[PDB]
């Protein structure tokens, strides 16, 4: 299927270069099922995170890649799906830190849904693995995919603010400065760092004062 058919009409433009390697990963992706092996997460949730509005994103956190674990992986980077229990690790890191940055109580199940349709991109570097095997799929192309998604956002005039949870996140760190009103949260630690970098980070609050920063308006992070 065309760009215009897996992603919001905005994504389709901005993404609009990378058609070609989208088209590409697809045949990949075909390729490991032909050869009996498995990606996460399901085909049709790979592109999920473009399916709200390019227009709207004021926030973008990116990860690593996906939930290794079935089942966990929704195309939403650190997100699962709402009948999910227990939380992965990272997920429950994430809501303690929201806690004790906004003051909000735990949330009732592990879907940021709610964030995404706020105008937060839930970015993983590279979007599809092979179960039980992180980074399996580094280096097969994705790559140039989220550079694209990455790039075309400090393209805009808009406010931006990025949240870059790890290693392979903060690779991106010199093309999001490249843009104009683009503010990129430093340190660098992923939700597994813990006690050592993550907590007390208050990545929530810095982002919203960076976008008032910058006349934007904040993220309404709650959840339920
Ligand atoms: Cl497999
Ligand atoms: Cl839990
Ligand atoms: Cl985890």
């Amino acid at each position: 299927r065309p760009l215009s058919e897996l992603v919001e009409r905005g994504w389709a433009a901005a993404l609009e270069p990378v058609a070609d390697q989208v088209a590409h990963m697809g045949q990949f992706l075909r390729a490991e099922i032909a050869a009996g092996r498995r990606y996460l997460p399901a085909g049709s949730n790979v592109l999920r995170a473009f399916t709200f509005p390019f227009d709207n994103v004021r926030v973008l956190i990116v990860g690593q890649d996906p939930y290794p674990t079935p089942g966990h992986a929704v195309g939403l980077s650190f997100s699962v799906a709402p009948d999910v229990r227990p939380w992965p690790r990272s997920l429950a890191n994430i809501f303690d830190e929201y806690t004790a940055d906004l003051g909000y109580p735990l949330p009732s199940n592990g879907d940021l849904t709610p964030w995404a349709q706020r105008g937060v991109l839930l970015l993983n570097r590279v979007l599809t693995v092979r179960p039980s095997n992180p980074a399996s799929h580094r280096g097969k192309g994705w790559e140039a995919v989220t550079e694209c998604a990455i790039r075309a956002l400090a393209a805009r005039a808009a406010p931006l603010v990025a949240i870059l949870w790890g290693r392979d996140a903060s690779t991106l760190k010199p093309m999001l400065a490249a843009g104009n009103c683009v503010a990129i949260e430093s340190p660098h630690p992923s939700p597994l760092s813990a006690s050592r970098g993550f907590f007390g980070s208050r990545p929530f609050s810095r982002a919203n004062e960076l976008l008032v920063g910058m006349g934007a308006e904040p993220i309404d992070w709650r959840l339920p």
